[PDB]
């Protein structure tokens, strides 16, 4: 009894910290033990884990990647495309790890490890704009680092997260015109934040568009109108997500007045206009079914 | 002096009228004899095709393919997705075979598979539309078996001697009105025959728009009638087109892509077998 | 089908060198019926035994298109491997010894279709000293030598043409003058059926075949006649020794010499043959 | 700057008294940290090694195996008939592990992961008994309680042989003819032995001066007269020549019996005499630790 013959371990040997030979001896040994074949691939540049997906996909029943938000997205732009995508795990080597939340991974990157050995798996659902695949998030109006300090926890919060532990004091934010089409209706306002969500977790916490799933076949679209900007500050604050325009729905498709730049799991070059699909149960992945 | 240590031969065993053996004895010696690493696998069932290419890609340095429109659209869309993209040549086995005639590929299968053994390679453009990619078309408007023999482009192009629609269009400017065919082209040749949309080339870094509007229908028949191919037309590179309701796609083979889209070129995203004698 | 994943080995010199024509005979039957095939040729000397050794544990069966030569880095290829998927031959040779066993065709198409039709047996290799044979190990034994082969050659010549040995088998022994000593294990010898009597490959014993000092005469007319009905016996483990150090002939190129040990492999390979 | 782009490390699981995780723990993040194309597999069954080295041996540029003497046997089975044959290094995971010793490998699993990743290579002789490659020894002539067995399994063949040479009672005599580069030898003898390994039953060779590289192997012959003198000299374990016993260095050798005597070598076999052994000079290349040769 196994689900996984063959098991691919990617290793971004800067991840939890650049530390390798310490991370190694957390993380491969529970793995090593439970799966009698199991190959072991360290990246060395951007794109290699994207690569090693791709020419792995169709060989190994399990691709475990040891990264964070940025390698996670590699592997999400590698294997979703493809027609034979085997279940993909991750242990949380990053400093947000939001789609390791979202499945209940344990933060602790031995745990996660063990985690895997237990082979519980389930259907995730992967979102599609204009062609680009993403688990977390789609978003404009997300944009100002003035120095290595905020650098640094730009870079260790990420983009999501470093927006959140910002909002609270941005003075004067911009405004811009949208219109979303979505299932057959129409919205269209003055915003100054439009999101589109698929993971549980954003910014290394719970969701602040209320009652997102991963796996529940419809997206999430969250747009905070020009004129909601302290009603948003003072949401964030009081982190009680619940339910500002916010609608479930699976076809959506976003317009601005001008092409403006988006933001999501990771680097990219998406812009407005897009056009934003599901596909329902697109990847299988280990997760933890006591915590998620 | 070969570009081509080890090389995939796909077959699609129904392509060529479906006579494999006799179609084998064409193909496969000049291949054989000319690369001295060569693996030949059949597709069974719909999607094989992209599925090798996909398992593939990374292991060899050619890929050929022998089937219709059909068969290469799926190698196009195992290939375009992936970082790593080997040479691909297409030895025709349909009856439109529009790519092939775009790389002036001959139509005599066992003529085909000789070309590929003189090595000449080019860059060609891939285009993507909301991350569905063509090598052929993007169409709306395009509405008895011969159907199946011509092609769906082949096929409008055979019947077209009334449903307009609006549409806008965005392109690096605007183009808005009502029209009753709409087509992003990037194949030399459409239907069997030379593109009805002029001086398109599948390699000059840009796409080419046509649409025909809801006034000139007449015009557009008496044009095709006369196969003088030199009415709004116009070369852009990034594409946007909206119509009022969702509408079905059509492109170079089997697909579930509706509107809206956004419309990308992959500038030189696959190198080609070609023939360099057909200019 | 037995055979989900093929290997066809070809030698680019074989069948004369007229490869394309060559593979317009082979290749077709085989592509038609095996959806999933793999062609290499061969560059240098040492390539399809190679060849054998990456692929065993990939593909099913192993088609090798050469000669006797060929056929041998195939037996030495896979015959020392835990796994050893079928294997086939073509014969792109003029001698084929080993094929003529099998019942192929010499008519290399006609080869290749019997390959389609996937009858199968166990064969049996033998070894002496470590080196696998399929068809023979002998003491005793130029365009035309080429063309012939060693043991073609030797047979063509032997009518217009000694050493003490000791052979130990199955606990007996056999001490003599001698001017050939033989074990076979293949059913044809030289391109012709083999003049060891009763020859099986797959029995799981080996013949032994001494032609005595006294007996040169009586072995001209014996290969004379081809009527192939001094010493001949069935055995399983066989040691020989000679005086001096005296060099062996096999299947192919070799630096065997006596004293050896020979030891059968009871249905060591499955092969294709012609049930016919 | 590596020598070794990418490596297979074959596990056997009961290796190490079969502790796996902890025995993982110590060997696999040395290994993992240093080389960034490493795949892991564990045997299952007895053939598994000879395998996955048949199969692998075109693919990798070094084979690691973790178990004792007998798994490192189906890796010289594996790669020694082959024409293309990577890097081997031994992790030992058993009690005797001689082979490791002849390559200074840190008998410390840990420290013997860690060695690999120096990279420290030299060619070592493999030699060949009618078609049979062994890299320790081959020898005839070599269990009372449930003790002996339990010790046995242990020591190994060879390790036990010599716990209890010393009590040995009436020893079997047999007749041996022995040609040498063409010299003969020929005698009533109790042992007799082909070696290639520095280390034989967990201590330093028995065989005087034995070289895993040198291109030449030992024979060593304890003559029926010699049975008391040769108990004597492994008690005292001064392992240098002295005499009725019997050593020569040959390249070509052939061993013949009266009977077909059974043959012990490195691990599980089925040779027999008469033996041809023959010598592979530099056949595989070994990982080694420079520091203790
Ligand atoms: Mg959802
Ligand atoms: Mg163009
Ligand atoms: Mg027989
Ligand atoms: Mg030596």
């Amino acid at each position: 009894k196994t689900k996984f013959e063959k098991v691919l371990l990617i290793v971004n040997p800067k991840a939890g910290q650049g530390d390798l030979h310490t991370n190694l001896t957390k993380i491969v040994p529970p793995l090593a033990a439970a799966f009698p074949d199991l190959h072991i691939l360290h990246t060395k540049e951007q794109g290699d884990a994207t690569k090693y997906c791709q020419e792995f996909a169709s060989k190994v029943d399990l691709i475990i990647v040891f990264g964070g938000d940025g390698t996670v997205f590699e592997c999400t732009n590698g294997l979703a495309p493809l027609e034979i995508r085997p279940t993909l795990a991750i242990i949380p080597g990053g400093t947000c790890n939001d789609f390791s939340r979202t499945l209940g991974v344990p933060q602790n990157i031995a745990e996660a490890a063990k985690l895997i050995t237990k082979e519980h798996v389930k259907p995730v659902d992967v979102a599609k704009a204009n062609g680009q695949h993403f688990l977390n998030f789609w978003g404009i109006g997300l944009v100002e680092v003035s120095n290595n300090i905020d650098a640094e926890e730009k870079a260790k919060l990420g983009k999501i997260g470093y927006y959140l532990s910002t909002i609270r004091t941005v003075k004067n934010a911009e405004t811009f015109p949208v219109k979303i089409t979505y299932d057959g209706q129409v919205y269209e306002d003055e915003a100054v934040l439009v999101m589109v969500g698929n993971g549980e977790y954003l910014g290394g916490i719970p969701s602040f568009i209320p009652n997102v799933k991963c796996d529940d076949g419809t997206l999430d679209i969250f747009v905070v109108k020009s004129t909601g900007i302290q009603a948003f500050k003072d949401y964030i604050g009081k982190k009680l997500f619940e339910d500002i325009f916010h609608v479930k729905a699976k076809s959506i498709h976003i317009e601005t007045e001008e092409e403006k730049e988006v933001d999501t799991d990771g680097e990219s070059s998406l812009h407005t206009p897009c056009q934003i699909e599901l596909l329902q149960g697109h990847f299988t992945m280990i997760y933890n079914p006591a915590v998620v």
